[PDB]
């Protein structure tokens, strides 16, 4: 049954032909499993846009549940040598990157739909990645399917990175029979989590993928110029405003997967998505791995299916015994610790402030007497400041940290902060862990801010998690002190007994370069308005600290 027709061949993705086809699909998990491919079906928007989906389906009679997704990177799309980090990635033929894969969902009787939206494949309409009128468009083909000979009304959405972002997004429309939903991996603020860290704007990846839609979708002269959307909009404004998710509309059951590894694309949201959304049923597993390869390695599909099982099967299984937060506590790479708890941020996190000193280079518990300050060169790729605590005895940190600095600047009247947090094992050696994009030097956790972007939301900042304005730029008289919040992204890890934290600001990328090299993967930040000596400013009046959320 689930063993496959090891007697059948293969189809090769380009054997399908528009239409109706019988395929046997090389499935990971089940053999050779026949199922029915309808290839380029349309779906006819409010508008008059067609839209084109593929459509695999159990070959017998029935309404199956549906699990959709949608993107503009292709329905038909089919490493080693290329990118090596993206580990493992195990799917059908029939699987394009980081989708449900048919091979795995229609043997267990369900519909897999796969969406093509609008601007893509044979759609020439206005490509506007991850806005809300991309979000209308995927409202109608749920609506659809849910009306169609082959569905039973329950559809669930499902899949990873842009196949994430959407689902945030369509959610919040609250389509009728959206009955569940698997953002694995998706930011929902364009501004604060890929266009810009902090306000410093992105010069890698984020060109790097707008720059990959126009290259995808040559004869369609409707893409979104979102190059020139960067460089016309570097505050949080009307632009970027309609480029936010409004999460708390949210109120279909929720699976989120958030990752340590991904710091600086997904990861700052995939935690907003699971905090803000309304949804009284809600789950978020989180670890510290690769991003595709978790997706899809069995035990993953299988917390997935007993997800849609409960929800989309409707059937009765024990899925709502699970703990709403599964988290890995990293002590090295590829090794660590899964936990759980009731919420995110963990109920029981004791925020801790540890107070820098410029002039042993410490971390403290308590406050430092004596005023003192730190100097280093921005335009200097080589020089950082780090400021040190070794523990006495074993102790996890899991979720966002604060640093609080005061600083000034002479040669410039704006500045721009790197900082990271690094574990030092017992030898004084830093250890690594996965990072982004799919870098396997990584540190603990990352964060950046533009200074005269410093303003706090003070409704939204809280003692873990400064929250920026993004709305009016406080340029810096020199040398003006000042104090600013910069948010280190969500990171879970164990620090042993006579480990090391240390915090590290610097004026440009702390940890450097990538794991595709010539090829713009990772975010960047080759446009800076730093310029001379950096001050960090530290004890007396300027209690300057770290935040630390002890577990
Ligand atoms: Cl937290
Ligand atoms: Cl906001």
């Amino acid at each position: 049954h689930l063993l496959g027709n090891p007697k059948l061949t293969v189809t090769h993705v380009n054997e399908v032909k528009a239409g109706i086809n019988h395929i046997v699909v090389d499935s990971v998990q089940y053999g050779n499993q026949e199922m029915i491919m309808e290839k380029d079906g349309t779906v006819e928007m409010r508008d008059g846009e067609k839209l084109y989906i593929n459509i695999f389906r159990p070959n017998k009679d029935g309404k199956f549940p549906v699990v959709m997704s949608a993107d503009t990177y292709g329905k038909d799309n089919k490493m080693g040598a290329l990118w090596p980090t993206l580990g493992t990635i195990p799917t059908s033929s029939f699987t394009p990157e980081e989708s449900p894969d048919p091979g795995f969902w229609v043997p267990n009787d369900y519909v897999v739909v796969k969406v093509a939206l609008r601007g893509s494949d044979k759609s020439k309409g206005v490509l506007s990645p991850w806005s809300k009128r991309e979000a209308e468009d995927y409202y109608e083909v749920i609506e659809w399917a849910a009306n169609q000979s082959w569905s039973n009304g329950n559809i669930g959405t499902n899949g990873v990175s842009y196949l994430a972002v959407t689902q945030w997004w369509v959610a919040s429309l609250n389509p009728p029979h959206l009955k569940a939903m698997i953002p694995w991996e998706g930011l929902n603020d364009m501004y604060r989590e890929v266009a810009f860290h902090g306000g410093i704007p992105d010069t890698g990846f984020y060109r790097f993928w707008t720059q990959g839609i126009f290259a995808r979708w040559t004869d369609n002269p409707n893409i979104e110029d979102l190059i020139q959307a960067q460089q016309e909009h570097p505050l949080f404004d009307d632009f970027w405003k309609q480029r936010q998710v409004p999460l708390s509309q949210i109120k279909t059951p929720l699976l989120t997967c958030a990752s340590w590894s991904t710091q600086g694309l997904h990861n700052r949201g995939s935690f907003e998505g699971f905090k803000q959304a309304a949804s009284e049923e809600k789950w978020l597993y989180v670890h510290g791995r690769k991003e595709w390869e978790s997706y899809y390695a069995r035990e993953n599909l299988e917390r997935q299916k007993s997800f849609f099982d409960f929800y989309l099967k409707e059937e009765n299984n024990d899925w709502k015994d699970t703990p709403h937060v599964i988290y890995e506590v990293r002590d090295q790479f590829y090794k660590g610790e899964f936990k759980s708890a009731s919420a995110f941020p963990l109920p029981n996190a004791e925020y801790t402030p540890l107070y820098l000193n410029a002039e042993n280079h410490t971390l403290n518990h308590a406050k430092i007497s004596s005023a003192h300050v730190a100097q280093y060169d921005s335009e200097d790729k080589q020089q950082d400041v780090s400021f040190k605590y070794t523990f006495d005895k074993d102790t996890e940190l899991v979720g966002n940290m604060n640093l609080k600095l005061w600083v000034s600047t002479k040669d410039s009247d704006d500045m721009d902060l790197f900082a990271g947090i690094k574990k030092l094992d017992r030898r004084g050696n830093e250890v690594n862990f996965p990072d982004f994009n799919h870098i396997e030097n990584g540190q603990v956790a990352t964060g950046w801010l533009r200074v005269s972007h410093r303003e706090l939301d003070q409704e939204k900042s809280s003692i873990a998690q400064p929250w920026h304005k993004h709305e009016t730029e406080l340029k810096l008289s020199q040398d003006e002190i000042v104090p600013v919040e910069i948010e280190l992204l969500p990171s879970g890890t164990l620090f042993k007994q006579g480990e090391t934290l240390e915090v590290v600001v610097k004026g440009s990328e702390i940890v450097i370069g990538n794991s595709t090299p010539g090829m713009k993967t990772r975010y960047e930040h080759e446009e800076t308005v730093n310029k001379g000596m950096h001050m960090i400013y530290t004890g007396g009046k300027y209690d300057s600290q770290l935040i630390i959320p002890i577990v």
